[PDB]
């Protein structure tokens, strides 16, 4: 088998495509090119051929080995955001991935994915006390902006706990998740033009310059301190690795920075969609309540109870399975290899387009949301979306968790409704980096009416 994809049009069949992606989004051209094409082909971002691929088989050969524990993206996009080869997310240096990644693994796992299940519970407790916040007159709540608040608070209470605030840093969180997900692919011209790019290098010292400010403070309340070996965390560990000789301070810096942003980047997308889902699925929200009346009633969501509820978690499933956000996985070769029946060179820049396979594989019903699509149990070789393997989500385990908790003490509480007809179908959305809502459109609220 040779490569399908479109014509080398003697050096215009690179500029076509990785205008195609600018023009289009990363998302919205991959699905493009998978349809016109196999779902299995090469195009060129930047000068380097890319593979993109929804192949489930293809798909796991990838994720499973070794040689395929890299990213890619414009170096110059990546130092500018501070990912090139710094922190884990696009730290695409295999050594310095390699050693780094241990300490995301270990702080997302174990004892602390245990004190995560109550730390959600409590810090979405507080902010729904707090309604007024996120509250319209005509009772509209900006679900997007409470979320993005509570990730944020648990993901600090749970890897770093500073006081900061919490307004403040969440908005300059999504400038810096903006400005990545611009210079991630733009070519290196798009560089030399200054006045062109310096919008986005602003929204990263904005983040950058903020968090300086608490590591510098959890510097000083480890170097004081009685009892250290009491209380470790994910910032604690990392600062003491740099006291030792394992860590520059840069990377440190850039590691906290990646594990503050994770969960509002992504949670709070997820759940927003899943929210959506709820309403315009009444069938399927009473079987979440009986579920908790069963399992919880009114105790305090508990580690115990996580796995009990079953219907729940299919629910998150098909959720992410039907109305993803993270709808594609960027990676490198780096070695060669032959995948499926292709010829795969080391340097090959690889997306798997997840999004895609799950509606071309597997699933019974995999254009309409039931949950009946996970109504028999799902090879976990058929349905990726964390991905597995040595680079997989690190939060995999705990995000599920996370998810859980605040869903069940959300709807615990409130009854949620939507606008007018608006559903996550007839959402207007952005399919760049990740698939999320346009912002800038409106009809993105919410109202949050009791229950009992
Ligand atoms: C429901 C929300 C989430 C989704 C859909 C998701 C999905 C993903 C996916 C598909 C990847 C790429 C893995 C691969 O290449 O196969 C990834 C990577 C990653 N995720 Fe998540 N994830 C979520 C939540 C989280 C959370 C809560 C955290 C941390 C608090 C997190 C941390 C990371 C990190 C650090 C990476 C980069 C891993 C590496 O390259 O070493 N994720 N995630
Ligand atoms: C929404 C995204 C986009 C994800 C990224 C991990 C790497 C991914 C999966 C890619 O290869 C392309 C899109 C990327 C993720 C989940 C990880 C951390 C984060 O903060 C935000 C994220």
């Amino acid at each position: 088998s040779s490569i399908p994809g479109p014509g080398y049009c003697m050096g215009i069949g690179p500029l076509i495509s990785h205008g195609r992606f600018l023009w289009m989004g990363i998302g919205s051209a991959c699905n493009y090119y998978n349809r016109v094409y196999g779902e299995f082909m090469r195009v060129w971002i930047s000068g380097e051929e890319t593979l993109i691929i929804s192949k489930s088989s293809s798909m796991f050969h990838i994720m499973k080995h070794n040689h395929y524990s890299s990213r890619f993206g414009s170096k110059l996009g990546l130092q500018c955001i501070g990912m090139h080869e710094k922190g884990i997310i696009f730290n695409n240096n295999p050594e310095l991935w390699k050693t780094t990644r241990p300490f995301f693994m270990k702080a997302l796992s174990g004892p602390g994915l245990v004190r995560m299940v109550t730390v959600c519970a409590e810090s979405l407790k507080t902010h729904l006390d707090r309604l007024e916040e996120v509250t319209n007159e005509s009772g509209y709540v900006d679900v997007l902006t409470l979320l993005r608040r509570v990730m944020l608070d648990t993901s600090n209470t749970l890897f770093l706990r500073i006081p900061l605030d919490e307004s403040a840093i969440v908005v300059k969180i999504q400038g810096y998740f903006d400005a990545w997900q611009a210079l991630l692919i733009k070519p290196d011209i798009f560089f030399k033009i200054s006045w062109l790019y310096k919008k986005y290098e602003k929204s990263v010292k904005d983040l950058k310059d903020a968090i300086e400010v608490l590591i510098a403070e959890k510097r000083r309340r480890i170097s004081t301190e009685e009892k250290l070996e009491e209380c470790m965390d994910f910032a604690t560990e990392l600062i003491l690795a740099e006291k030792r000789g394992d860590l520059t301070r840069e990377n440190v810096n850039q590691c906290i920075l990646e594990m503050l942003i994770a969960a509002p980047d992504t949670m709070s997308v997820s759940l927003f969609f899943m929210l959506f889902l709820i309403a315009k699925h009444p069938n399927v929200e009473e079987a979440i309540i009986k579920e908790i009346q069963t399992v919880i009633g009114e105790r305090d969501i508990k580690i115990d109870d996580i796995q009990k509820l079953k219907v729940m978690e299919n629910f998150i499933y098909e959720s992410m399975r039907y109305q993803p956000v993270v709808d594609l996985v960027m990676r490198k070769a780096l070695e060669d290899d032959v995948i499926d029946g292709y010829p795969v060179k080391k340097g090959t820049n690889i997306i798997l387009n997840i999004g895609r396979m799950h509606r071309l594989e597997f699933f019974p019903k995999p254009n309409e949301f039931t949950l009946e699509n996970f109504a028999k149990n799902v090879p976990y070789r058929y349905f990726q979306p964390f991905g597995f393997g040595p680079r997989g989500c690190a939060g995999k385990y705990i995000a599920m968790v996370m998810m859980k908790a605040i869903l069940v003490t959300l709807l615990r509480r409130f009854h949620v409704k939507t606008l007018q007809g608006q559903c996550v179908e007839s959402i207007q959305k952005i399919h760049d980096l990740s698939l999320h809502p346009d912002e800038t459109k409106n009809m993105l609220e919410m109202i949050f009416t009791p229950r009992n």
